[PDB]
């Protein structure tokens, strides 16, 4: 809640993606559920929350994934708790999903026309994410991306490791997954995924660029 | 650097998104470069950061900004600081800025090759982000939502409030950005921005789907 400039920079400057998991240490259903809060909780673009937490703890599951999964294929046997995030796929301003996304804010029937006429200037003119499927995929997979950061930094700062995963076959990972009937292929697909436990090995030195070459200031 | 589920659980409670910020109040420098320094430290896909922090505190540039930045008019005139994130264009694994990522983890003739290989499958055939420009760039700007994501949080836990922001005219923010000589317009391009200062308003409460809805267990 209140944090000091020295704990807020290490509790970032300790995170570290963790190749190597100690098999026998397990998280609690009360530090997971925690976790999944923070994913729960973080921001989304105009409150659309485009994501599902899918948690792989079934052990024929994670062996189906190492043959498509080499970015966690030593991660998958010892990790705590597996995180596979999806996307909502097709989230246009007239959707049914923006329906939802209206409803749970209670807008009359005029409301909801500034606020369709708002996300339509926003997907159409602002973003220009109408031109194709994938553009308006990437658009709710961006904010995913917020929600894992948040799953993260909640877990480091519970003592918890974690690493986020990319190195998988999108294609393969998605269609195993929609075949053991885990989501709606039309609805959803994967956007990222991550792995949370304890380091086995040891965390090694953080290595980043300088602050004076990522931030131009403008006075 | 150590929380509780309460403290964690309240830390991302407590994060809103801020549209009224009071104009007497100003971040200091110390605690505005320890929001920036959450954004240096993100996790980034291979370590690619991704990323260009620009600060905009002229008051000139941020009245040139209101007209296409319908989501931000009124906190343009009353926040105490505005970051637009840039994202990396063209980011393939034989790029230069490739050589650079590949440089700072000092990798010889033969690691090299065995790292861009990895990169080529993860880019190619893993995420299949070199079908066309955007589907490059959106994998880049979705690191970049890693960053933002942090410096809301990491703003939060310091007391300071902030606001992300999309509801912009992206195609008029790149050309006024590029035109005051702030990056070049081939090499980055604008992937997201946010507000921060101190409320001038409470924290009205959180409105999520619930934990039942958004997580999918799989045991
Ligand atoms: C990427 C992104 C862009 C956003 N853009 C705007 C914006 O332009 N203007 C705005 O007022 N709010 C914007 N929001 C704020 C969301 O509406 C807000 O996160 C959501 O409704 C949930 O509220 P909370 O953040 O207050 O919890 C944005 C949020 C995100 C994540
Ligand atoms: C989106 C994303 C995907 C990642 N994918 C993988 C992955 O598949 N396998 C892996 O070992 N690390 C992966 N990483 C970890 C990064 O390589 C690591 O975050 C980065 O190099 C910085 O190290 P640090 O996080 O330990 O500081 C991923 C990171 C991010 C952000
Ligand atoms: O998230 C929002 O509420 C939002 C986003 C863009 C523009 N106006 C509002
Ligand atoms: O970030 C990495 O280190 C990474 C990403 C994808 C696959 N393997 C490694």
């Amino acid at each position: 809640t209140q944090l000091t400039r020295e704990q807020v920079l290490e509790l970032f400057h300790q995170r570290s993606s963790t190749r190597y998991y100690d098999p026998t240490k397990k998280i609690s259903d009360e530090d997971f559920e925690c976790i999944l809060e923070c994913g729960r909780l973080s921001p989304s673009s105009v409150g659309s929350e485009p994501w599902k937490f899918l948690v792989i703890q079934n052990k024929t599951l994670r062996e189906k994934m190492k043959p498509f999964s080499w970015g966690m294929i030593n991660q998958l046997d010892n990790c705590s708790h597996l995180v596979v995030i999806l996307a909502k796929k097709n989230a246009r301003y007239d959707s049914p999903f923006f329906v939802d996304v209206m409803a749970r804010k209670g807008l009359n029937a005029e409301q909801q026309q500034a606020a369709l006429t708002k996300y339509k200037a926003l997907q159409e003119e602002d973003m220009k994410l109408l031109e194709n499927d994938r553009t308006l995929f990437d658009w709710c997979s961006k904010q995913t991306y917020i929600a894992l950061a948040n799953m993260l930094t909640g877990a480091s700062a519970l003592g918890i490791d974690s690493c986020p995963i990319e190195g998988f076959h999108y294609d393969k990972m998605n269609e195993c997954l929609a075949e053991e009937g885990l989501f709606d292929p039309q609805e959803y697909a994967v956007s990222v995924a991550a792995t949370f436990g304890y380091r086995s090995r040891d965390i090694a030195k953080k290595s980043r660029k300088g602050l004076d070459e990522v931030v131009k200031w403008v006075g």
